[PDB]
DNA sequence: ATCGTGG
DNA sequence: ACGAT
DNA sequence: ATCGTG
DNA sequence: CCACGAT
């Protein structure tokens, strides 16, 4: 009986996509957000297109009916060639002008474009990007639809959050680990998050070896969570889970330890609670299956290793390894903690703000891949490096969507 | 809604052993044995022993009431020296007499005497054997109940049978294959299966070494069909599935590509149809897990491989069984249609078990190969008596394996 | 070796 | 070692 | 790059 | 890389 809630205190029930569109234009999101210029801007080519017309138009609508931010104008600039320059002009003209967020309509497919210019306006303003050939064959509501989820987000908006019971889960889950962007190079990232799947900091390495590994892993994560208690003092951190995860470095025994030294190091700095209660997990996504029922269903495999059957004639299974490769609780309330820990993993899996019907996997392991997809694409293709450290935009909203 | 056929026309539902045991008592067995003396060989060495006492009397009121073979008589044998040679002595005695089948109680769990003689009774008389320091007056019943399952199959009756769709799965399922017995030596076997369960012939090869596997899986194949058809000349086989199961050499291409001329060979020979529709699938059990509902679910990883999800009977046990498709001759059309009729018809299989009342959950496929080689193995270690069902219409027809 | 687990 | 119908 | 599964 | 679907 999991819900999410929305604005004014309603709560709508997870899986029903229908309902929770309901939902929204009757109660609005969970947080509507505060823009500064009430002003988006619409950057295209193709100027009197009566599609780009219906496109602003149902934009327009959706965010005042459905996610009830209301006097909302969007302007429009017209770029005359396709090339980084005379897109970028256009987007530095909008930014001058005061805009919450732009719209980029590109023309084709171009990997090295889009990389270019994503990584510039991820350092600039929240940005949605939109595929005009695209765009016309294609049914307009469900595009538009799933589009502003992810937009209100990058704007500061949250959509819904997960009602859990306060009594119950970790006080903040950090997702971290590292992803390899090719055969020798990877970064490190560590994400906190609230157990209703709010994501409250994040923070990423600069690209490093393979050999940085672990060096990187422990700043990381020491940088997130002193931004983390710098931004809310008053968190008190008494139960802590660490989702491990990401295509990373085989160092199991050397990562544990300096995992299980960097908490006791943030216990001694008083960044936690005096005898925090935490463990440590490795969350590995595995080989899919069709079942030919199995919504919230715990495999056990072994006294460390659990398997998750998530729901995505036939039922399709995206199961997530679990493994416990440390903690400190005592044995009396272990097989408990167990159980939510396992618990809350299924929560987040329902979390994703990526549109309405996203995939089913916990937000601590599917948020960092999307962040390992801009990062791998732009210093593949060229672009500006994304840094989010300093930048409170960057380490506060979910730019990576 | 899967259920037992048992006798004169009944069935119950399975996974339930009260109603299958008052089910026998109110209809009889699927089949009861067609006995040549009408009597039975009690063997053991304690004389005056209360529990004897009991165990004789249970087993007489058990087989008439339960098993509904009537008038049995029961001569008693008694040996002095709990020794080989003396034991030996009473059971030719007991076979001198004219009896249908010998039970024999041994005083402990003593294993190179044990298979020594149990080699010797397999190549003699149906024979079942018991150790008279595990008897008790708590466990009798049960004790008893489960015993004679295992022994009127052995002397040739069918306790139950699986009520299955005849317009679905295959004519005959051959479990085949070959087990290790250590890491130079192996034997092969095939077993002929209805889809009912019921067991219709069996072959092993003598042991050899590794590097004779391919030829002798082979022969033994050909060796078990040849005896199925000798028996059943009009069995129509449109529809045949290999059930490949055993720790073996790994040489999986290899073994592929003699079962397929195998299956060849048998259909130039007019052992099975010359347009039989075949699958070959190797049968492995994997690691078990605990779910923290599943009775028959049926998971798809690929295209060719699958997992059945068996129950063993807070957490819930899972003992999975691998299912790869590793060869056919199915048309793409009904590729999907045959995959649910072999899944359903292992899961069918798994409920199988002439041991005792309680279901192994192991496809009979896979686990009368098992005990096979558990005899095969030891009596070579111990030796015992060598075992051969060639050439021995009872050994080839007949479970002396439970 | 009543049969199966669980240890 | 236990429990099973 | 609406986001997903095949 | 495309084909089709979602409320
Ligand atoms: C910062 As750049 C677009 O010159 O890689
Ligand atoms: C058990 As012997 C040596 O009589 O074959
Ligand atoms: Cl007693
Ligand atoms: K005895
Ligand atoms: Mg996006
Ligand atoms: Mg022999
Ligand atoms: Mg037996």
């Amino acid at each position: 009986g999991l819900t999410y809630r929305i604005g004014n205190g309603a709560s709508v029930p997870i899986s029903n996509t229908g309902e929770l569109i309901k939902g929204l234009r009757n109660y609005g999101p969970y947080e509507v957000p505060s823009l500064k210029y009430n002003q988006i801007a619409l950057i295209h080519n193709n100027q009197f297109s009566s599609l780009i017309n219906q496109l602003k138009s149902q934009i327009s609508s959706k965010i005042d009916e459905v996610w009830h931010i209301h006097n909302i104008n969007i302007s429009e600039f017209i770029y005359d060639s396709p090339h980084f320059d005379s897109i970028k002009s256009q987007v530095d003209n909008a930014i001058d002008t005061g805009v919450d967020g732009i719209m980029l309509v590109l023309p084709e497919y171009n990997t090295p474009l889009y990389y270019k210019l994503k990584s510039y306006l991820i350092n600039s303003i929240p940005s949605q990007f939109m595929r005009y050939d695209i765009l016309s064959n294609r049914n307009l509501t469900f595009y538009v639809d799933n589009l502003l989820v992810q937009f209100v987000s990058k704007l500061g908006g949250k959509p819904w959050i997960l009602n859990v019971d306060p009594e119950k889960g970790s006080d903040i889950i950090i997702g971290t680990g590292a992803t390899r962007i090719d055969n020798v190079n990877l970064f490190c990232f560590a994400m906190v998050f609230k157990k209703d799947g709010t994501m409250l900091w994040n923070e990423i390495s600069p690209i490093v070896t393979s050999s940085e590994y672990l060096t990187y892993l422990k700043s990381t994560i020491k940088k997130v969570v002193y931004g983390f208690k710098k931004s809310n003092p008053d968190w008190d951190v008494e139960k802590l889970t660490l989702h491990v995860s990401g295509k990373r470095p085989k160092m199991k025994d050397g990562e544990t330890k300096i995992l299980k030294e960097t908490v006791e190091e943030l216990k001694k700095q008083e960044m936690v609670s005096r005898d925090v209660k935490y463990a440590i997990l490795h969350l590995n996504e595995t080989h899919p299956f069709w079942v030919m029922p199995y919504e919230g269903t715990k495999v056990k495999l072994s006294s460390k290793r659990y398997l998750l059957t998530l729901l995505q004639m036939v039922t399709p299974i995206k199961p997530l390894s679990v493994e416990i490769v440390s903690d400190n609780w005592t044995s009396e309330e272990y097989y408990h903690n167990v159980h939510e820990i396992l618990d809350e993993i299924y929560y987040l899996s329902k979390m994703n703000w990526r549109g309405f019907r996203s995939r089913n996997l916990p937000v601590t392991v599917n948020y960092p891949k999307l962040v390992a997809g801009i990062i791998a694409n732009v210093n593949r293709y060229g672009g500006y490096p994304i840094n989010p450290e300093g930048n409170r935009s960057l380490q506060t909203n979910p730019w990576f969507l």
